[PDB]
């Protein structure tokens, strides 16, 4: 298998949480070698902290969002970068 460009594979879903639930963004990337990712709500990028959190697992990556809000609610984004392309998904958020 030859160094590729990341692809995604299984797409994040837009969806609904009610306040004050947590929640998670999933998506399925192929990329060799493995990719960075970056994640952003509304343009700006995220960092993690005590409500946020991502994981990249052999390229299933999870964004998880803990204790969610109105000021929550919007784009998510992830992008996926290596030497040979970049690929990015994005969903939205909303929370009831
Ligand atoms: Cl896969
Ligand atoms: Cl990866
Ligand atoms: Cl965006
Ligand atoms: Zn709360």
């Amino acid at each position: 298998t030859l160094d590729h460009a990341p692809r995604i594979t299984l797409r994040m879903r837009s969806h609904r949480v009610p306040c004050g639930q947590n929640t998670r963004f999933i998506l399925n990337v192929q990329s060799k070698p493995t990719a960075e990712v970056k994640w952003y709500h509304n343009g700006v990028e995220l960092q993690e902290s005590s409500k946020i959190h991502y994981t990249n697992t052999s390229g299933v990556l999870t964004l998880e969002i803990l204790d969610c809000h109105t000021d929550d609610s919007g784009t998510y984004r992830a992008v996926c970068t290596n030497y040979k392309g970049e690929a990015s998904d994005y969903a939205t958020l909303d929370v009831t």
